[PDB]
């Protein structure tokens, strides 16, 4: 994939000063877009060039908007209808694209990418990987969908996300709908209220049964440790089945799966787009 | 390091998967060890490690402390038979709160009930060997760990914490609790809340690949990659930062709104009754 000129929204904030920072160092041509104060004196004092004006748009091959998900409705609203034809519209999440709030303009490619994070049971030894729990210093694999727009495009699409969030291992291409049941789905929907249930029952714990909060947090740390890898197959497994009836009766509700059911998703989808 | 003297200690079970690994422990430490295995492919795995076959019954005598690393569906009846035959202010070591708090355990007021459990090292650890790196359950990680007096005197804690300290080492911290407080850690906490949890992910990126086409592997990644950076900023181990913004609407569909009765004492007992048998 050739070198692209790459320009990204929100170049100087919290979501784009790092993988603006990935771009410039790659062979990519970048136009950082940041119309804050405190993003542009983060872009300058990393030696980019700010933009003023819209000349910009003019030569973009693609546009990154590394934009929280309630604005992005209103931001490809006002940048879609400006942009050459063919080029890369790419999207960071799929709520919006999946909600159905993207402007419609055929003649452009819109591209969605998300990345899967560094995993669990990694084997990083560089300190500042081992504490990067996010992405673009330890390993992690990414998901992308070509949402519309020519097949071409999809390469190119992958190999700037590669490069905003490396080192990146693998490159899953999924559909549009595929990303969105991940993320949401997967991810705030099924994941973040078990993970938040874990914290609060450690809370249950100490406020309700008298239990040092440190004593319940290194159970329950360590027990996610060995749970799991056990479960999904870092280690080897060891009345469980009677016994785990017995529990997901408690805890978890029958029609769970309903978390990624597509219109479910698409329903998240459409309240995270606003 | 701990002021308990070495003393006798006496493991039942003691060449099979969770014996050995203990047994080992002991007879490396300053601690005496009878080594009790009937079972022939028990007797040749301590044969194999070079610790010796304690035969007979004589050790009974002998016998400060006597740990129970058998499972838990036969404790019961293996504390009737060895409970009434230990010298009175032995302790009796078991290593998980269910039989203990099933009400199982033979009355005996004039012995000791100490129960131990390891916390298993932590999720997010500074490791560097790699043989602890992979550690999940103890024995080469650091771990905490947690214990509880059930019955006899006090002075008796820190005779079987030190015990627990040297089965587990390397151990970091001893956290004391009583017998239900430990109990609602496990089964409660570990059985009843977590491990749902677990088999709920696993059987969620089963659906991903099986109802809705996403490869196994990008689903596997994507939750890996998840559990990684949620559980880190949930537990304090990263920065917490839409994604909140949309909390409830998640938790009314996975997450019984009473989830906290798997805590309660009486549930947990009846937990701790299923595991005992």
């Amino acid at each position: 994939v050739g070198p692209k000129t790459v320009a990204i929204l929100g170049a100087g904030g919290k979501m784009g000063a790092r993988i603006t920072r990935k771009i410039h160092d790659s062979a990519h041509h970048l136009a950082a877009i940041e119309i804050a104060p405190e993003g542009r004196d983060r872009l300058q004092g990393m030696g980019i060039p700010l933009t003023d004006g819209d000349g910009w748009i003019d030569e973009a091959d693609v546009v990154v908007l590394a934009l929280p998900d309630n604005i992005i409705e209103k931001v490809a609203e006002d940048i879609v209808p400006r942009v050459r034809p063919g080029t890369i519209v790419l999207i960071l999440d799929a709520a919006a694209p999946y909600a159905g709030v993207m402007p419609e303009r055929a003649d452009i490619t819109y591209f969605i990418g998300h990345p899967c994070h560094p995993p669990l049971f990694n084997d990083e030894t560089d300190p500042a990987a081992r504490t990067d729990y996010h992405g673009g210093i330890a390993k992690q694999a990414i998901v992308c969908a070509l949402m519309q727009g020519p097949e071409e495009h999809y390469a190119i699409g992958a190999d700037i996300c590669e490069t905003m969030w490396s080192p990146v291992t693998r490159t899953h291409r999924v559909t549009t709908e595929q990303l969105a049941i991940l993320e949401p789905g997967l991810s705030e929907m099924v994941a973040m209220p078990f993970v938040e249930t874990m914290v609060h029952a450690v809370d249950e714990c100490a406020d309700r049964y008298g239990i040092d909060r440190q004593a319940a947090l290194d159970f329950m740390i360590g027990h996610l440790n060995v749970e799991i890898a056990m479960w999904f197959g870092y280690s080897p497994k060891v009345a469980a089945l009677r016994l785990m009836e017995f529990a997901k009766d408690i805890v978890v509700k029958e029609d769970w799966r309903e978390a990624l059911n597509p219109a479910k998703v698409k329903q998240a989808a459409e309240l995270i787009a606003g």
